[PDB]
């Protein structure tokens, strides 16, 4: 099939009549979206057939990136880009009175995701497949995302979200692999073994998605599960209800259907044939790779040994140096807070052979750290995987240290802080397995994609290798003083600042300003997020513009977007305060556009490519301490935004890649915060101290803002004023000097300009190509390629 | 009964409504009285709980950081 106007257009055509049994009398939008789809999918699958039968001939070792949760966006136009379609078919669907961009914006994201850790695995995912690797991404394929969030007179409507309600063109059912997931059951210990027996069984049925590496001809291969049910009404709901103790079981089902498929594709290894021949799992690590990304896969250990052990009869120290050399696990949290423990009493009810075989990992383990530190029993109470007291849990995190060679963190201080603190008594007992991988973007979503004009200029200046060799981009810093590049970078972003307002106009119907600096805040609403501080910085904007309304402001729109965790109270609230600060600020006859406050509701991967690229500023602003990485921050560097935060996640290491100089840094540092901790918080003697934040907490308790219910952020006021944990009121002073500075700056285009420049060009560490191939010769022992194949 | 036959110790009730609007700092009591820095550490130390020493450490946080019945 070419990638030649016409076999697209006659394609295309030939897709909406026989695919879709669909006419140009009946069909609508949506089925011309499917249509483009349909035909773009060919030349994916076309490059998907001849990589897989590439990697049976090479048999290289495989990749299974196992993750409950992908936050892979829209496949269509990630998919024309990455195969150099984008424009053919931009001409072949105007030759047939189509408008790509009308139809591109029909398809749904797909509802496979949360956040970071989803948008992690994605964004690996297109580097895998962009550097050569063998690699699969295994996960559940839900039926339903996170919500949908629709902003009903300032408060959080989650609406419910059937993203494959009319299909999705871009999986492919596989009917003919479904295997078994058991579950309950009790375990007989027979004369030549263990037997799980009496299990409930449901079906994992294969659902394939190709994966695209950026013009190289490598499409691998994402692989979603479904739960099937094969009083029976229950026993099928909740059986269907994996897509409490649902999540355990939803944990294991991605796990024990995954292995299954691992096991077979390495036992069938002969190009050709589908029969066996190896045998012997003495391979078995040189072969297969498992990265469990964060704890969720962390059965994956327990249950490798299962196999290993009760069904292939290997014996368990064979087996055990199988799994510790095939696992890996990837930590993404700083809080010892958050980590999963799971009670021993509902893994003996639903899966008692691997509690068996996690308490006998347990027993080795705990006499391998006895004869490593004799005497020492509070060290062996500390390193245990049973925690006693009140409820017996099983820490699944040292049950991934324990069974994985490699555990790493996703940024240079957090990776510190897991062998400083966290998993301290880990590292002295195995100080080898502790590892960094500092987390990074692609830069084809999040930047050949939403920002084709920044590229092109980049392009015509240092060609296109550097999409995936970002490091090629420091090339840039011959250019910061070039005028014809300092007003280039700067045209770019005026054209995206205009596109995205014509889009905040037909979908919000306020007019903002195309020439205000675009402040820009999308982060989860949550409190160590700070969105409060912000909002304290717009009401001091808002209010000094009021005292004096002729002295010159610098024009902004402040735009903060992010969903609020259905449940809690104050995350809900922070979202009708933001709107709330709208109707007041963004009418005030005095203000005009000078300020203007915009709450983007139902931020997610396509809000977020159409956003980064109008960002003017980044605001990174989690109190120092709570934020490991920040891919997001990453995305706003690459970008052409500034950031404004506070020093810590990945704030620290783009200062340094940038240069401090060109970053505005601000506020309490680790050390900081420790010390007002260890001298007491008393947020009332900043409230004293300072008159311009005194007007804001009085303007809020008094109904300023909700003149109809003037008691309604009574909550977030006592909290800010008597327990707040993240200390706002403590980086208020600073955030507004600091912010002083941004505005002097944005003063002075060239110089606004060229600190931009400065960052673009340093933003290369930050390219997720560089996190994969640390990963393929760190951890996983295989080797980047950027060998393009055939077509 | 006559507050002499009474051990009314403590603040009242405008006391503390004086203290909150201050603002109550746990951390001044802690540092200027020497027994009661002696019993947070015994609580920290696992002293009054052996084989699980940080078993007490969240309401030792509590009644550090965010006692709010003072
Ligand atoms: N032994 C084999 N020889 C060559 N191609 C194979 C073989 N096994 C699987 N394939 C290819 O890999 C794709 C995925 O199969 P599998 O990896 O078995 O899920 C298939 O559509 C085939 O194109
Ligand atoms: C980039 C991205 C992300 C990740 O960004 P965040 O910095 O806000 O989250 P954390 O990295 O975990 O701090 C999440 N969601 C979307 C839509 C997106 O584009």
């Amino acid at each position: 099939g070419v990638e030649n106007v016409t076999e697209l257009k006659k394609n295309f055509n030939r897709h909406l009549h026989f695919t879709l049994v669909k006419d140009r009398n009946v069909a609508t939008p949506r089925d011309y979206y499917f249509a483009l789809a349909h035909t773009v999918r060919d030349h994916l699958v076309g490059r998907w057939i001849r990589t897989q039968q590439h990697y049976y001939e090479k048999d290289p070792k495989r990749i299974y990136y196992l993750s409950l949760e992908f936050y892979m966006g829209r496949t269509l136009q990630n998919t024309m880009v990455n195969l150099a379609l984008e424009n053919a078919c931009d001409e072949a669907t105007y030759q047939l009175g189509l408008d790509m961009e009308e139809l591109e914006e029909i398809e749904e994201d797909a509802g496979l995701g949360n956040g970071g850790l989803g948008r992690l695995a994605a964004c690996f995912l297109d580097s895998m497949a962009t550097l050569g690797l063998a690699a699969y991404g295994y996960g559940i394929r839900y039926e339903f995302g996170i919500f949908n969030q629709k902003i009903c007179g300032g408060w959080q409507m989650e609406e419910a979200d059937d993203w494959l309600r009319y299909g999705n063109p871009w999986e492919k059912a596989r009917p003919e692999f479904t295997l078994p997931v058991h579950f309950y059951g009790r375990v007989e210990h027979t004369s030549q073994g263990a037997k799980w027996v009496d299990t409930q069984v449901v079906l994992a049925m294969p659902y394939d998605t190709p994966v695209p590496g950026y013009r190289n001809n490598v499409v691998n291969t994402m692989r979603l599960w479904s739960a099937k049910a094969p009083q029976a009404v229950l026993d099928r709901n909740l059986a269907e209800n994996i897509s409490k103790e649902l999540r355990l079981k939803q944990e294991y089902f991605v796990v024990a259907a995954t292995l299954q498929d691992i096991i077979r594709r390495f036992k069938s290894s002969k190009f050709g044939c589908r029969d066996p021949v190896r045998t012997n799992f003495d391979a078995f690590p040189d072969k297969v790779a498992i990265q469990l990304n964060d704890t969720h896969p962390s059965l994956a250990i327990p249950e490798l040994m299962r196999v290993l052990v009760d069904l292939e009869r290997l014996d368990w120290d064979k087996a055990w140096e199988v799994t510790v050399k095939t696992c890996a696990y990837t930590n993404h949290t700083v809080l010892p807070e958050a980590l999963e423990r799971w009670p021993v009493h509902l893994l003996e009810t639903l899966l008692p052979r691997h509690l068996q075989i996690i308490y006998e990992i347990n027993q080795r383990f705990l006499n391998r750290v006895a004869a490593a530190f004799p005497g020492d029993v509070d060290r062996l109470r500390r390193m245990s995987l049973v925690e006693e007291g009140a409820v017996k849990r099983i820490n699944m995190a040292h049950l991934c240290i324990a069974g994985s060679h490699a555990v790493n963190g996703v940024a240079r201080i957090h990776s510190e802080i897991l062998k400083k603190t966290i998993f301290k008594d880990f590292y002295e007992l195995e100080p080898h397995k502790f590892q960094n991988k500092t987390n990074g973007i692609t830069p084809r979503r999040w930047l050949v994609l939403c920002n084709p004009g920044l590229a092109e200029i980049i392009a015509e200046r240092i060609g296109e290798e550097y999409i995936s060799d970002l490091d090629q981009l420091r090339k840039l810093l011959s250019y910061v003083d070039d005028e014809a590049f300092i007003r280039d970078v700067a045209k770019v972003k005026q054209e995206n600042k205009l596109k995205f307002a014509a889009y905040l106009e037909r979908e919000y119907k306020v007019h903002i300003n195309p020439n205000s600096l675009f402040d820009v805040q999308v982060k989860r609403i949550h409190e160590y997020k700070r969105q409060l501080l912000n909002c304290l910085h717009v009401i001091t904007l808002y209010n000094r513009i009021k005292k004096e309304p002729n002295k010159f402001v610098v024009p902004r729109t402040v735009m903060i977007g992010g969903k609020a965790a259905p449940g809690y109270h104050m995350a809900k609230m922070i979202i009708k305060l933001i709107t709330a600060i709208g109707d007041v600020v963004n009418h005030d006859p005095v203000v005009g556009d000078r300020l203007r406050v915009i709450f983007l509701e139902n931020y997610r991967v396509s809000l977020a490519e159409k956003v980064i690229p109008a960002a003017d500023l980044s605001e990174q602003i989690s109190t120092a301490g709570t934020e490991a990485s920040g891919t997001g921050n990453m995305k706003f560097m690459l970008n052409g935004a500034l950031t404004i935060g506070t020093m810590d996640g990945a704030n620290v290491e783009m200062a340094e890649e940038a240069g401090e100089e060109n970053f505005f840094i601000f506020g309490m540092r680790v050390e900081d915060v420790d010390r007002l901790d260890q001298r007491g918080y008393n947020a009332q003697e900043y409230y004293d101290r300072i008159p311009e934040l005194r007007q804001i907490i009085e303007q809020l308790s008094s109904g300023f803002f909700s003149p109809k219910q003037p008691d309604l952020f009574k909550d977030i006021v006592n909290m800010l004023m008597h327990h707040d944990r993240f200390k706002v009121f403590a980086d208020y002073e600073e955030y507004v000097k600091c912010q002083e500075r941004v505005s002097a700056l944005y003063k002075n285009p060239r110089e606004w300009t060229r600190m931009v420049i400065r960052n673009i060009a340093t933003s290369g560490k930050f390219s997720s190509d560089r996190t994969i191939a640390q990963y393929a010769r760190e951890i996983w022992g295989v080797e980047p390629s950027r060998q393009r194949l055939p077509a």
